[PDB]
């Protein structure tokens, strides 16, 4: 199977290891993942996981206007989006406890709290201090020593 | 409005449709699709379709920067790349029978033969001669029979 299915792949373990860094106020029985734009390594994402712990992620696309993406979902992973989609995205979010996740993120300033590098050898991560901060979720700190 | 899922799987039949129109100078048992960087509208097309005639279309993903789009497929759907990466693809394609067509609408400028546009009610697409000209397959004019009656309410 080719690279962009090997990193695929590798996309979803590194999901499942931050997720368990992560809280939710209120725990759902099912944890709702919403893919959000232009990806290519959501499919393994979107063919379903499930945590150690036995809680079952599911995950489906969503688009990039949809009014309700901070209801909708607990984790969004973010794909190509240009500056008004993206401030579009996160007014949604707002006020919600939504993890965040970017599969691009040279700045990772702006928007998610996580950002992937999918590139290279392996794959690696930013982390964004502010928006995990305003995020509505607990993250707990050791998962910044698993970021670059 | 459409839901993505609802876009997903039209596009696979407008897919289908552009197909329909193109002839490879060597017909292989099995079409090739490769989908080329981040995409929204393509896990329909990533189960594998079926011809009209029953001749199987398998999909997969694969690299912008792959040297070998233009050996490894028949048909390759383009997704978001930037002007370089755009570049690369399209270099790999030139000389092979390579039907190309972009998931967003401003590609046709720049290499793609068709360009769809997923907004709106329906799916319709445009097209551009000269990349058609140097495609190396045959492409049947009546296909844009199936742009217009898209593009009508």
């Amino acid at each position: 199977r080719t690279s962009i299915e090997q990193r695929s792949n590798a996309v979803s373990q590194v999901l499942l290891g931050i997720f368990s860094y992560v809280r939710w106020p209120k725990e759902p029985a099912v944890l709702q993942l919403c893919v959000v734009g232009p990806t290519e390594y959501a499919d393994g994402l979107l063919r379903g996981m499930v945590q150690a712990n036995g809680r079952r992620v599911h995950a489906e696309r969503r688009a990039v206007d949809n009014p309700d993406l901070g209801t909708l979902s607990n984790v969004i992973y973010l794909g190509v989006v240009d500056e008004r989609e993206r401030q579009q995205v996160f007014r949604s979010l707002a006020g919600h406890p939504v993890l965040s996740i970017s599969e691009r993120g040279t700045e990772c300033s702006v928007g998610s709290m996580f950002c992937l590098n999918v590139g290279g050898p392996r794959i690696t991560f930013e982390a964004n201090l502010d928006s995990i901060a305003r995020s509505g979720v607990r993250v707990h700190p050791s998962v910044l020593k698993l970021a670059r």
